[PDB]
DNA sequence: CCGACAGCGCATCAGC
DNA sequence: GCTGATGCGC
DNA sequence: GTCGG
């Protein structure tokens, strides 16, 4: 909020050079930038001032100036005014549509939801479901919501086999007050590094908890689901890891994003798999891990790993 | 100067 | 029909 | 775009 103009600066250029040049590293440039300017705790007077960030260079330092002497960007205008770049960033914001399909749809004409909607033929399953459910995936979803959500999950998985474990991670499991989605992770005895996860997700459909299928393997389902009542539909990931790469699993998925970095960096070698030691560098094999503490003591709760 | 910049499952396409 | 590449989400 | 070897 202290340096919102110049984050949102930021921001709008990160999703133009994903969605648009599809230069994918600028991207992660503008939003790492974005992010240390986030968390500066005070008021940038000069580019050369957010130049001694880490993730600030020249360039952005350079637009930082442009932006606190005129209270905008050139290029910035420019870009928001232009009919192609802005349609095509703007259907990126439907799930399944990325850089290449927005390109091609603007490309032949189509440029709004309204476009999508007068050309399902030309929308594969996925991109059908995010053009449904469009308003809603854009919504949060609140704790209490989130809890029920979780209360549904919990029951159902125990009733097809009360001897599966279930853990509803990210920032759920941090005891974030709102979510964008409910990340599952599920594992069962008979299951080590059968068609479990099937079962799990056809008891879900049974209770008409979920509603659509984005995408679904033996390990991996995506797809979409709502409470009873009218609430918003919801998105919805339940991953089947095997039993002895569990707590590594739910470590990964719980986050935070800067605090598996930080966590990893300062350690051995941490994938979502497993932990391993390093010598020279090769790699043992992994490390016996039976809880999240495990990997502490080769501790941290979830409501505290921002960082 | 110049390469790294995370890594995975699934759906779907390109090539054969 | 197949194998591998690409797009996509996250 | 920024960093660092
Ligand atoms: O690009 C990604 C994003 C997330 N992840 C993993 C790490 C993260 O902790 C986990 C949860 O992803 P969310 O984006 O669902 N993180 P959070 O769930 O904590 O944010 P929200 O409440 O927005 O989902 O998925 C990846 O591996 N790659
Ligand atoms: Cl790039
Ligand atoms: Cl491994
Ligand atoms: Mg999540
Ligand atoms: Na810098
Ligand atoms: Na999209």
């Amino acid at each position: 909020t202290l340096n919102g103009g110049i984050t949102d600066m930021l921001t709008e250029l990160a999703n133009f050079e994903k969605n648009v040049s599809q230069a994918i590293h600028k991207y992660n440039a503008y939003r790492k930038a974005a992010s240390v300017i986030a968390k500066y705790p005070h008021k940038i007077k000069s580019g050369a001032e957010a130049k001694k960030l880490p993730g600030v260079g020249t360039k952005i330092a350079e637009k930082i100036d442009e932006f606190l002497a005129t209270g905008k960007l050139r290029k910035l205008e420019k870009i928001r005014q232009d009919d192609t770049s802005s349609s095509i960033n703007f259907l990126t914001r439907v799930s399944g549509i990325g850089p290449s399909a927005a390109r091609k749809f603007v490309d032949e004409g189509i440029k709004t939801l309204e476009d999508l909607r007068k050309n399902e033929d030309k929308l594969n399953h996925h991109q059908r479901i995010g053009l449904k459910y469009f308003g809603d995936f854009e919504k949060r979803i609140p704790r209490e919501e989130m809890l029920q959500m979780q209360d549904i999950v919990l029951n159902e998985v125990k009733k097809v086999d009360s001897e599966y474990i279930a853990t509803v991670c990210g920032s759920f499991r941090r005891g974030a007050e709102s979510s964008g989605d409910m990340d599952v992770l599920l594992t069962h005895p008979s299951f080590t590094s059968p068609k479990l996860l099937h079962q799990v997700v056809e008891q879900l459909q049974k209770v008409h908890f979920i509603t659509d299928t984005l995408s679904k393997g033996e390990t991996k389902f995506m797809g979409v689901c709502q409470l009873p009542s009218e609430y918003p539909h919801r998105r919805i990931d339940i991953r089947l890891i095997p039993k002895d790469q569990y707590y590594c699993g739910v470590l990964y998925f719980t986050g935070s994003d800067i605090f598996n970095k930080n966590m990893r960096a300062h350690a051995f070698t941490i994938n979502k798999y497993t932990i391993r030691p390093l010598v020279t560098g090769v790699a043992g094999e992994p490390l016996p891990v039976d809880s999240e503490k495990d990997i502490f003591d080769y501790y941290r709760e979830p409501k505290d790993r921002s960082e």
